């Protein structure tokens, strides 16, 4: 069957850590006061959670609470165990308090509020230095939580706030996160479709915190080459066709033989067979200003179809991409 697989990078930090740490199901949770909150707005709702602008009526502040539907309330401690253990550390969001929603009947997660700039005008209009600096900030989140044991599983532009006034980002929904064990077989049905590692897409289970890094590649790709999404899937098959029109049906091939790993037969009719391409290719005038040298030898360390061979986050931070960061 598939060659099992481990991360090369805190294999052991959930083993170092006592058991409380990562034993999410024995974690008590702590409940605050629900009439603390007046929610103002609803800002959205996805298929877990509806999401509100509210206001902390003891000090005043504005807060953001996001209401749990039944559906996502089960896996309730897994998400406040993962807040509570990242809480405080660079570029996360801060969870405030927990409550119970008097209507819903369901947890509310009670978080700190980020003035969000428009996401439009972050996209249209961040500069190479920006992207640049951006980047350095999610490599900060990513390489923290990878470091305290868990995988965020969702990273896309949505789960990134930016507050461009105060040069702030915080990645926020970890409610697909999960605490890495090693030779653990995870779910494949996480993140949204655009971002999705190969891993997923061939379904091979015992993946590890380098899916991240693959969809921090995604988003990398989409900014500096002005192509949202960048990897355009009509399904979950198309999806990995379209990366495969990309970085070459060669090395997909080879990535599932390393793993043993056999494609769902649907591929035979679809996949074809497609060169590597030049990162170059994906460049034209009104992208140039947006592409170095440096943007595509970063880009092309982190899309990589083997898990194993992509940088970590900390590796990530090295780069040249971001010599120009002022740090
Ligand atoms: C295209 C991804 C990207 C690549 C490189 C550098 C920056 C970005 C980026 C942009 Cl342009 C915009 C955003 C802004 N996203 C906002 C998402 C958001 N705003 C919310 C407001 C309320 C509730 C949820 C929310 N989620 C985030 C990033 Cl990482
Ligand atoms: C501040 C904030 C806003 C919206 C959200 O969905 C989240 C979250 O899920 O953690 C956090």
């Amino acid at each position: 069957g598939p060659v099992p697989s481990r991360a090369r990078v805190y294999t052991d930090v959930n083993t170092h850590r006592p058991s409380e740490y990562w034993d999410y199901e024995s974690h008590v949770v702590e409940w605050g006061n629900q009439d603390d909150y007046q929610l103002v707005r609803k800002l959205g709702r996805g298929k877990y959670s509806e999401v509100f602008e509210a206001i902390n009526i003891t000090n005043n502040e504005k807060v953001v609470v996001k209401i749990l539907k039944p559906v996502a309330a089960a896996k309730i401690k897994r998400e406040i165990k993962i807040l509570e253990n990242l809480r405080g550390g660079p570029n996360i969001i801060t969870l405030a308090d927990i409550v119970k929603d008097p209507v819903s009947r369901t947890p509310a997660l009670v978080f700190e509020h980020v003035n969000n700039t428009d996401f439009k005008q972050l996209y249209q209009t961040l500069t190479d230095y920006d992207i640049r600096f951006y980047m350095y900030e999610i490599l900060k989140a990513l390489d923290y939580c990878h470091s305290m044991g868990i995988m965020h599983r969702d990273v896309k532009p949505h789960n990134v706030m930016i507050d461009h006034e105060h040069r702030k980002l915080r990645l926020i929904d970890w409610g697909l996160a999960e605490f890495y064990h090693p030779g653990q077989e995870y779910n494949v049905r996480v993140a949204s479709r655009y971002f999705k590692g190969p891993e997923l897409l061939v379904d091979y289970q015992m993946y590890d915190y380098s899916l991240d890094m693959w969809s921090l590649g995604c988003m990398l790709a989409s900014m500096i080459f002005r192509k949202e999404p960048f990897f355009h899937g009509h399904d979950n098959y198309d999806q990995l066709v379209r990366i495969a029109k990309v970085l070459g049906t060669e090395d997909l091939y080879d990535y599932i033989d390393k793993y043993n790993i056999e494609l769902d037969p649907r591929f035979n009719d679809i996949l074809g067979r497609h060169s590597r391409k030049r990162w170059e290719r994906f460049v034209h005038s009104e992208n140039q200003h947006l592409v170095s040298p440096e943007a595509l030898d970063f880009l092309d360390k982190l899309l990589r179809y083997d898990h194993q061979s992509r940088l970590t986050a900390r590796e990530a931070m090295e780069h040249p991409y971001f010599y120009t960061v002022v740090k």
